[PDB]
């Protein structure tokens, strides 16, 4: 509805599409990775880098923020 | 920097960030949750053709167990 480039799910679609041409079993934390950075990096970037304003916007809290941002070597 | 380069649509990242972009254009506190079940839902439906319906061998290549998988298919109606 509101994730649009025409949604986003048809990127992803045709992403994995090329991929499978090119071939694993790490394909859902390989997806996420690609998806939570670019989304940390934009919501990180929206609030000026306020962890609590960025949390709340994604719906999750700080410690789960700051978990992700660590994960990524965003910290 | 960044995990892999090998999901191109041209990194599928950069198709995440203009979604992104164009959205905030567009109060919000569930934008998490917004994103992935834009992004789990068309990835389930491309493992599952792939092995052709085969759940233990999606959840094997997703690296997941088949309890996981089976709660996303049924979460998005595709169970």
């Amino acid at each position: 509805d509101v994730l649009t480039v025409k949604p986003l799910r048809d990127s992803v679609k045709q992403a994995l599409k090329n991929y499978f041409a090119q071939l694993v079993n790490d394909l859902y934390e390989l997806v996420l990775a690609e998806v939570e950075q670019p989304l940390l990096d934009m919501v990180m970037a929206y609030t000026r880098g306020n962890q609590t304003r960025a949390a709340l916007m994604m719906g999750i809290n700080r410690g789960t923020l700051r978990k992700k941002l660590k994960k990524y070597g965003m910290n």
